[PDB]
């Protein structure tokens, strides 16, 4: 893992669109920001058919309902070398109020913004612009002979 | 945390029933199979009692009700040695499509298939076969005089 | 990530309240105490406005409603080195019998017990003094030049 000096050299490198304060003692603070915010109102029947999602303005906060997912798109825009992946775990305070979200990798190549999903479990709301994940560098034992392509590179959504 | 490469490495000795495709930038892709997967359908009185579950045939799809746990079998098998272990984390895809799945790990020295834990937040579907979970690779600072051999070893349910 | 024996090394230095066979094969058993358990009751208004808690007398066991969150004190007590994190991940038996926790990261620096927060997704309960969460230690590239002095310092509940 990388400490927190590690971190603030990867800032205009690694993590584009970056906020100084928000490299903490052993990872990073993310940011959720965007013009729009989803919520899912369908299921999906993966891999075939995808949630339905609900196009929400983000202005300056974003209206949760219980027992609901929302998508939101990072203020961060990643570059990530061969040689570097992130865990994606979420702040304890989004935690101890009453948010879900499962653990998910940023992988080696990924380049763009990340798109992540929160939970509901109460009818709550979240301000635009706050950091709600805690990002953990992790080192590759060597650099990666895949790096990422995916149908996610870029920042796509879904 | 191992890359592409070591991982393709432990194919066929610490990864079995795999797929090469599904060793991916930093981890490897793990796939939901089996004869059948299970429902919660009623509530654990942790230790003394497990949770009700609800054996179900798994033939081609897996159909989820908002607000249940179920529980899968993996297609691959393990054979974990003394100075690896797994974080099991979940695939973004399954993420941002509306499934929820705590942070677990895979210790060294377990050796079977493992049984993962996947609720859904909407009325939903899982293909069977289909990769669900993320595998990341860490590496122990010292082999462990402690492998495992608790009550799961062997691919355990639960 | 830290071996069963490096672990071992730091009971009554990193890990306080400890037990001793809650040191497994590479992680460490956290336990559920404390006198008082907290149930959110309305959700939260990040960040402003946190959610509002029920506090309930942590007798024997914890009894938890379906679709609730929940906030519980650990037994142990962490003092963390500037050259170690933990990450907080959530023991496979309550994954498996129907509980959902986010992953989350102790601080280096980070002093006191923690208060980690389980979703139930049935009504369901906790007996008093068990494990629930596995703790894996990683290792800083460097010691970090910022250690934790947060909101949360010395066990701050929320
Ligand atoms: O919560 C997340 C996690 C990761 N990613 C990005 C970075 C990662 O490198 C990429 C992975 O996309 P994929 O491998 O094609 O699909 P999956 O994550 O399901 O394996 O998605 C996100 O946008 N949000
Ligand atoms: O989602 C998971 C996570 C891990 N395991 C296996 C591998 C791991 O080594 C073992 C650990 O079982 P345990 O230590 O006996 O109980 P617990 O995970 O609750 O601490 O269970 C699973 O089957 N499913
Ligand atoms: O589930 C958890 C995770 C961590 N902590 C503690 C240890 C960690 O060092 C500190 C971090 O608090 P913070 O950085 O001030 O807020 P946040 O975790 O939301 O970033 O809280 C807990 O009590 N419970
Ligand atoms: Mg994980
Ligand atoms: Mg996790
Ligand atoms: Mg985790």
């Amino acid at each position: 893992i990388l400490s927190h000096q590690s971190i603030k050299n990867l800032l205009g490198k690694v993590i584009l669109n970056y906020s100084e304060e928000n490299v903490r003692e052993n990872g990073y603070d993310l940011r959720i920001c965007g013009d729009k915010y989803y919520e899912l109102v369908q299921g999906a029947e993966l891999p075939e058919k995808k949630a339905t999602l609900r196009e929400i303005e983000f202005k300056e906060r974003a209206i949760l309902s219980a027992n609901h997912t929302y998508l939101f798109e990072s203020c961060e825009e990643f570059n990530m070398p061969a040689d570097l992946a992130v865990l994606i775990t979420l702040k304890s305070t989004l935690a101890r109020n009453g948010f879900l979200a499962p653990p998910t990798v940023i992988d080696a190549g990924y380049k763009g913004k990340v798109n992540v999903a929160i939970t509901a479990v109460y009818n709550s709301s979240l301000k635009k612009g706050m950091a709600t994940h805690h990002l953990i560098f992790l080192k590759l034992d060597k650099p990666t002979e895949r790096l990422y392509n995916g149908k996610y590179q870029g920042g796509i959504l879904i």
